[PDB]
């Protein structure tokens, strides 16, 4: 039996034990994953020792994703830029490989709920660690084009550049936009406490497709903004938490689990 | 979705989860063990939370146990006379049942390696909460006697005074212990941090079972020890450890799991 588990504090509210469970059984693995709560200055030796003890991969949750990308030998392109790695693997040779999910997971669901990405034009809000950790896997499902705005432009200047090379990455500051885009992606948490930016709402129109990492019961505040100006579909963020679980299964395991029965289920969790 | 969780800090890798986990596959139980951190303000403070929230049982590591034993608003007997609780379970009415396994657990990894109680003379090196943990449930196989030993004579001579009524306990110095037992048991640390109690081996003999609550990659010093000396069988706290869970299992799902395949396991990961 294979050992997995999700490293965190706290980790009470994580559902990737119960994702996971589910990912083995779907495709029959002999491997058990459980959340493990660790001190806040103890991260390193808890993973260390997860490993000694014959641990074949984990999960970082916060507050862990830093120290994580340090404590990885090498990382993949994705972890790379996003500048954290919320995936641990032990390979044959001893080494951790260091990886990032997150993004990835976003695409896959958006798949899923059958957007278009490619030859598409993308406004992502926010400049954060999320923004940060989703612009490669998009950028691979090679959109027309890529903007990235943030309250302070500054913030929003430096990570178009960072992935300016990759494709059409344009940066601009919220008082900036005056045109519609194909998807609308909202990496900002600042709506759970109903508040929305400050941006015209030119940017959605009827061919738009929002979608709000954050997520809950009915629609988040900010796809009902979104739906208020002629979004024409609207997803939140729990596609985005199985998808990155199912690229992490995928990295350890070889195989993509279905996540469409898993994710309905923590729907009616939810609601 | 039944929520169940291991307490201690660290938490050092509990395998409490592993274990409890794979107790929920094969009895096929609706139900999801966690290993939380417990706050430096207290566990009083992460107990009312997480049965706050829906929890609906958990175990609890040292040193909190006897943390737990106030936090329950009802114990079992087995835990009073353990004077700490390693599981606590919501009952029906929303109070707080305190019990302790670990004694249980002992007992019953004793009888599956075929080892009689009843009538056996048993030895128990320590008086610690360990040590105060295992007496009762020992006491109920009823053997012919129970020496408890430690380093210092005072205090194994209180904890065989404090069970003394419940069977034929007596106490003696590591120093003094001068003939064979049937069954040993070690409740010390000694085994973790590489010594042997200043007893001499005499205790062992051909026919004696002893039994260690540590465990490791191969057999523990105290193990090794007790076979240069020509044991009859040596084992270590594995199956405590299991066994332990099991009863919590079953008090909270009123089902028991079984053991042997998932100490199996546990024990190939020890083996490297
Ligand atoms: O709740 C969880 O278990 C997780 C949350 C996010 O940080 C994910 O990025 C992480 O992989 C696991
Ligand atoms: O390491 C663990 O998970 C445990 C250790 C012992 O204290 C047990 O008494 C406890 O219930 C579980």
């Amino acid at each position: 039996i294979d050992q997995y588990a999700v490293f965190g504090n706290p980790i009470n509210h994580s559902k990737s034990p119960f994702i996971h469970t589910l990912f083995a059984r779907q495709t029959q693995q002999s491997m058990i994953y459980t959340a493990q709560c660790v001190p806040v200055d103890g991260f390193t030796e808890a993973a260390k020792h997860f490993f000694a003890q014959g641990g074949r991969g984990c999960n970082v949750t916060v507050p862990f994703k830093e120290e994580a990308y340090r404590f990885a030998d090498r990382l993949t392109e994705r972890a790379r830029l996003a500048g954290a790695v919320n995936t641990l693997k032990k390979l044959d040779d001893g080494e951790i490989l260091g990886d990032n999910t997150d993004g990835e997971g976003l695409v896959q669901d958006l798949l899923a709920q059958q957007v278009l990405l490619k030859g598409a034009t993308i406004l992502l809000i926010g400049a954060g660690g999320a923004a940060r950790g989703v612009l490669k896997p998009l950028l691979d499902q090679q959109p027309a084009s890529i903007t990235v705005t943030n309250r302070t432009f500054a913030k929003a200047e430096q990570l178009a550049e960072l992935v300016a090379a990759y494709g059409e990455v344009k940066a601009q500051a919220f008082e900036q936009l005056k045109q519609s885009y194909d998807v609308i992606i909202n990496s900002t948490s600042a709506s759970l406490d109903g508040e929305l930016p400050a941006i015209d709402p030119v940017i959605f129109s009827s061919r738009s497709v929002c979608y709000d990492m954050m997520y809950g019961k009915g629609y988040t505040v900010f796809n009902q903004w979104a739906r208020q100006h002629g979004c024409a579909q609207a997803i939140d963020g729990l596609g985005m938490l199985v998808g990155q679980a199912a690229e992490s299964f995928m990295l350890w395991r070889g195989l993509r689990p279905g996540t469409k029965q898993i994710l309905r289920e923590l729907r009616k969790n939810l609601e």
